[PDB]
């Protein structure tokens, strides 16, 4: 298990579900890994005829909360290896995309419409997916979800402009929180969309697993972090370490029910106002780059923080340690197997035992965080109108 | 005067500038309105050769902190107006190109590249600038800038492919926050890229300036507000009102040195997790749409928070008010003359008298509110490195 753990310690505290799903990460990649690799003719074939057919192609990566971030993760990814001109990738919202349909939905534009979600029961999932149908002339779907029987999933049959790409059945999340969903549904799209060779996305793929494997096994190096003296907690990240920052610090907001204060920014957006969150109770960790650019930005950045002395804690995720003063740094190393892009996985998987241990730090039930009922598992209270 | 205040009070209170520069908004706007009317003929001739040359014009719409704000608060309108297969619209951070010039800058797209700075100082402006000119082989560029003496200004001049639209001089704001420029490029950004005739222009321009002036004239309602027991922000908004409560909330938190920790999201977005934030302790703040359909989804979301009975306050900004329970409404009507776009002008007063109002509130000097000196109106410690 995890830490000293047992089975049954983790029943009474509330958090058996949420720690079994992020433990069982690499198992529900490999599957999701297994499905691409059976489907991927078809995959091809699928995206190969629209652009056959069409000059400019808008794809929307679209979901709510958690879902969304799988876009905006990926996005700055898509955006460097496509040439915008032809394949012009973008990541909005359903939250978005139901309140103002007509910034976004355009009748004469090609659209790709790449819906995400876990349960597949937002409402917005379907307002989405019926304003796109209403208002785009060409209009074509890719369908990732998690939830066989969600009413996303159940109405993407049969439709040969609809490529439904169901995730394994148990990355279905029971918690509050999306875990072993978020990293599969973001698998699958990298996987699809990746120009990369098939034989390069393998490799990467088993290396993805091994450092994910040695994150959870090294649960104990996030509790030192848990104990220390925080109620603020600011992830940083550049390029796709941008909307995974989103997310992590959403994990953490989510599971203390915002007991712990929260922020996302870039390492160089930080300097900028942002940083004005930090003070003595506060923890900022960065999310790494490792191309040789990139990452003088992020050093220059966690020198500064380090060597202001506010913060409780500065932590750098990353490939290696230099051995900076006052700063932790997690060395994931991939032999250089891994571009940023793929070193999501393993990140977010230590972003996540964060939350669920500061969950149980503060006495929160990380499986049903939210006492008040006012936030939920399956959003409530959405309402759609019908738009003219 | 704001409230009882004589200037000698703000002097002693660390507030003179910055209260001056907010109320010198209506009349900084007047004057970048009517540089803009000499000019319009002018600009609508840059951008026309750029039209008659290129089949395909990505537009950059670039700046760091506040300065970027500009381009995330008006995108959803231009690209709701614009077809994005010749006018294809963006706001991308100084601090992401910098970062990751290889996502954004592509050599064989016909860029416009819009830069914001109020001091022009930051040294990811001109970075920004440099590796455009480096990596795009069609490169324009519209200068939009405070600083007449700012490097990014000074480097402007005698390039016929980049347009300098300086702001008025008093908008180079000695406030450590950006109040009079924000609101002053924003409106040059604003009246340079919609399409609207100008006749409209200049009538929405007549009301824009009426409602700000009725704003100021109330700050004692802002007061009102500020008195409540708090240490929490929320701002939401949809479409152009989301970068617009990006900025809200980064007022707060730059004026109290992060006293009070904040939070962004739009009206159907904040349901999906980010609600966890609320407590107690929180006021929460709408940027009110008043398009019918938009604003339907603000209204359920306001009524499902204030009906929770968590918050300390619900304030909902708008064009009237509908009698809503436990929420105030705060009405700024136009009498449909604006669309929502112009809209941001009045909401945003409201919001700088909010965190000036808590910046005296906490004992900051909001002229000077980093006593640590880790936050800087000029950023420090930015350092640019070689991209090959
Ligand atoms: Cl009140």
């Amino acid at each position: 298990g995890m830490l000293h753990y047992t089975k049954e310690d983790l029943l009474e505290l509330g958090a058996e579900i949420t720690t079994r799903e992020i433990y069982q990460q690499p198992d529900v990649w490999r599957e999701a890994f297994e499905f691409y690799q059976a489907k991927r003719e078809e995959i091809a074939a699928f995206l190969q005829e629209i652009a056959d057919k069409h000059d400019y192609i808008k794809v929307i990566l679209t979901g709510a909360g958690t879902s969304a971030y799988v876009g905006d993760t990926l996005l700055p990814y898509f955006k460097e290896v496509y040439d915008e001109r032809k394949w012009n990738f973008n990541a909005i919202a359903t939250t978005d995309i139901v309140a103002n349909p007509a910034t976004y939905l355009k009748k004469d534009v090609a659209t790709v419409l790449v819906s995400f979600a876990r349960s597949g029961n937002s409402p917005e999932s379907l307002a989405t997916v019926d304003l796109a149908k209403s208002l785009v002339d060409e209009l074509y779907q890719v369908t990732i979800t998690c939830a066989a029987d969600g009413k996303l999933a159940l109405q993407a049959h049969g439709d040969d402009r609809n490529l439904l790409l169901l995730q394994p059945a148990v990355s279905n999340d029971a918690g509050f929180a999306m875990t072993s969903s978020f990293t599969s549904m973001m698998l699958t799209t990298l996987l699809v969309f990746d120009p990369t060779e098939f034989a390069v996305k393998s490799e990467r793929f088993e290396v993805v697993s091994s450092l994910a494997r040695k994150v959870l096994d090294k649960a104990e190096d996030v509790k030192e972090l848990v104990d220390l003296d925080f109620n603020r907690v600011i992830y940083l990240g550049a390029g796709p370490f941008f909307g995974l920052a989103h997310e992590a610090q959403l994990k953490i907001l989510e599971l203390t029910a915002g007991q712990v204060a929260t922020m996302y920014e870039s390492p160089v957006g930080f300097r900028h106002g942002p940083k004005s969150l930090i003070n003595d109770n506060t923890v900022v960790l960065v999310f790494g780059t490792t191309t040789d650019y990139t990452r003088k930005y992020d050093l220059d950045l966690v020198r500064e923080v380090a060597g202001d002395q506010i913060a409780r804690r500065v932590v750098l995720l990353s490939d290696q340690a230099f051995g900076l003063e006052n700063v932790k740094e997690v060395a994931l190393g991939c032999g250089g197997v891994l571009n940023d892009i793929y070193r999501v996985f393993p990140y977010i998987v230590y972003a996540q035992l964060f939350a669920l241990l500061t969950s149980l730090k503060v006495e929160n039930k990380p499986d049903t965080p939210s006492p008040t009922g006012t936030v939920n598992r399956v959003v409530q209270g959405v309402i759609i109108h019908e738009y003219q």
